[PDB]
């Protein structure tokens, strides 16, 4: 019961954050609900567990965790199984809610998303388009180091995987040839 | 009430740190009035809160706790609203004491800061000159990588932003046309 | 007894962790022994309580807790005090479960292992062999800056201390001719 | 009475935690007295105060510690207040028991030490040196970025004040003409 009194005297502190910072109705209603969704009443020092153990049981437990991400996606279902760990390990857990600009088009782009579950709306000057479970975007920027090509907002709630660009380019060093599936996804995109 | 007692307890800590180096009455007292301005009697673990929230709700926070400050300084209520996050996400709020030297003629100076509220005294070898609510100062250094011009005192209590000189290149490295409002005024300064 | 009740504490907060993540029976079983076997059912704050200390004492400790890993490898055996105490200084203490890939072959390697007790298996494209207490493993790709050149396994529960390829091209840099010992090592087993 | 009760529990910790290792009791009787001398009876999350006050608040607390230190050594009473003022700001607070190698010669070095309190002994191939409060050692290295040129242990309990190799260069950057006093020193220790 330990995890949900941790949730519940950590919220407690985020009610009076957002009482001292005289934060409107609507938004304190909008960070009660990111809470609820992204922690499920529930919070654990989960840095110091996995801290705690070693880099079996960590590699153990992601891979876990991101089984039916995994094998919805061609490019982990079919690649060295070391791959995919050493991905699974570099990304970040993100929730994101309904409007949130997740990219905004013109900025410097430095990291990519998978997405777990949710619907992202794409826009390019015009014709908008959805991404869904087992997709991924953001990848044109970590290979051009270039500006985002297009924004993209949550449609539903987003339960998102992010990678930053040096994760990217980390992990893609110990297996090059990963980076061509990127590309193809990247050159298929640009060319629409 | 977690809120309080966060900060009660964590002060109490800060008498007997005081006590322990014996520190003179009149030192111990302004240590007690900055505590004062500066938390007003309530401390959370904000880094921890923002750390838990994501990037959308980090943002909008800051937007909100700076909304007056920016919409006082032509160089955020005219900008690319990106370009005013990017700053705001990268400053720390700083509060300043009567009498405090923010910044130090000769010194290498590494940051700038905006007035959020307050008064502060510039020194040129004569002619002091004052700066309040929605100016900022410091940027001279950031742009010359040289040696402060002029020290800046505190006046009254001052409510500073300060921003880094390795924020203040990062930021721009994405708006590098927006050194020119700071080149600005660093000019008009320096020709007076 | 505050060192137990920090373990007994702290491992409910696993136990509800796993369950929040749904992880398998078998799995749970697998991450209590692991704490059973790393910790002995006590928790102390290690990092706090060492950074509370000077370099001496924490020198002495680390030399006391491995004067046997040290005295059964003529590596440290017979060479400059000081040597052995800049390595122990760096070495991470690890335990790995049976059946664990604690080295995979083909991967960039960036750390090497000694072994203060166990067994661990050696597989190259055949012709298993068996290294234990007093024998470290991982060296050739810390010398080479290439890919391992075998797998490495754990047989028994493997207690070992984990060396970066940081560290350890940093103490060399102190002590230069000891590579040698760890290319001599390297060398035999390559023409193998 | 908080900052009795953090010391208490934590020495209990430490306890605890050399009773995990099996310390010797001469051991253990020698971390007792150190956290004796080094917090006498008391503990405080000093980081944590330190990093909830400002620029100014905290110069002037390192400034009223090192008082006595600073107008002991003409290197700080003669000097530019700011220098000074650079300098405390980087200095590390440790403590040292009898018989303790501080520096080791034939080592590279990378920090110096300023005496606040206590006596250290000097050896060069014989002829013991001793020094006490207002000197300090280990600057040498600093300057040459070799190897030290002598051993220096602890004869008294010292109460000491380091300062990395970086630091050193980093407050020199904006002083430059101070490295002469500390040149000055190297030179006439060199040459005797
Ligand atoms: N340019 C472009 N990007 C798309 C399209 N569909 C999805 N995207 C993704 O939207 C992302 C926006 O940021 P990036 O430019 O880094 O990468 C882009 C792609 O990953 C498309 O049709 N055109
Ligand atoms: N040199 C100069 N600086 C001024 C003046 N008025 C305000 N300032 C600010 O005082 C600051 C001191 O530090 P910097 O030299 O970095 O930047 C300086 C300016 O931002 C002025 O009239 N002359
Ligand atoms: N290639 C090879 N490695 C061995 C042998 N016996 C033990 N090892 C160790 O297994 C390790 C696997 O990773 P490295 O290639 O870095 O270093 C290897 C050696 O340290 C052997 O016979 N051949
Ligand atoms: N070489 C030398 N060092 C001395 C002497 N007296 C004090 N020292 C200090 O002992 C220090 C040992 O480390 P360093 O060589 O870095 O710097 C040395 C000096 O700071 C002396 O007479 N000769």
């Amino acid at each position: 019961d330990s995890s949900r009194r941790q949730y519940q005297e950590k919220y407690k502190q985020v009610e009076q954050y957002m009482s001292f910072h005289k934060l409107p109705a609507d938004f304190r209603q909008k960070i009660h609900d990111y809470y609820e969704h992204r922690y499920q009443g529930k919070m654990f020092d989960e840095d110091s567990i996995l801290g705690e153990l070693n880099g079996p049981l960590r590699e153990e437990i992601v891979n876990f965790n991101c089984r039916k991400l995994v094998a919805s996606m061609p490019l982990f279902a079919n690649a060295d199984p070391n791959f995919v760990t050493a991905m699974l390990t570099k990304l970040k857990f993100e929730v994101f809610q309904p409007g949130d600009y997740i990219i905004r088009e013109g900025t410097i782009g430095k990291k990519m998303y998978f997405i777990q579950h949710g619907v992202v709306s794409v826009l390019t000057g015009n014709k908008e388009m959805k991404l869904s479970d087992g997709s991924y975007f953001g990848e044109i920027c970590l290979l051009t180091r270039g500006r985002r090509t297009a924004s993209v907002r949550a449609d539903t709630y987003c339960r998102l995987y992010s990678l930053s660009v040096d994760n990217f380019n980390e992990v893609l060093e110990e297996y090059p040839m990963m980076r061509r599936a990127f590309e193809t996804v990247a050159i298929d995109r640009l060319d629409r």
